[PDB]
């Protein structure tokens, strides 16, 4: 039975290594697929810098900071927000990165998060 939050260590991928550059074709589908890949352990994270988003596919799924007061165990509390054509679905804090499927790419680091399973 699903707790409200789950501790995960997400592999951080470089954008040019990512083979599957998004989760789907609609805001509702990308949030659904992101959540399922997170449960299956097949989700990576790309940190956002200049040049990154134009190399990925919309709609985007971002993990954003949900609580600026405590970060339990070094796991920052986060929630999902999708973006399509400049419009965001959800409101949250600072972006930690953009989520993508992970299909065996070698990561450069891991990001510890406490994910709100909304
Ligand atoms: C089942 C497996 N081949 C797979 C990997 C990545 C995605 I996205 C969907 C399915």
């Amino acid at each position: 039975m699903e707790k409200t939050h789950v501790q995960l260590s997400l592999p951080v991928l470089q954008v040019r290594d990512v083979l599957v550059r998004g989760f789907g074709d609609s805001v509702e589908e990308v949030l659904s697929e992101a959540r399922q890949h997170l449960k299956d352990g097949t989700c990576g994270l790309v940190e956002v810098e200049k040049g990154v988003l134009p190399q990925l596919e919309q709609p985007y799924v971002f993990i954003k900071r949900s609580d600026a007061r405590t970060a339990p165990h070094g796991h920052v509390m986060v929630e999902l927000v999708a973006e399509l054509e400049g419009i965001q679905y959800g409101r949250s804090g600072e972006t930690l990165g953009v989520l993508v499927p992970h299909v065996g790419e070698i990561p450069v680091a891991y990001r510890k998060v406490l994910l709100r399973k909304n």
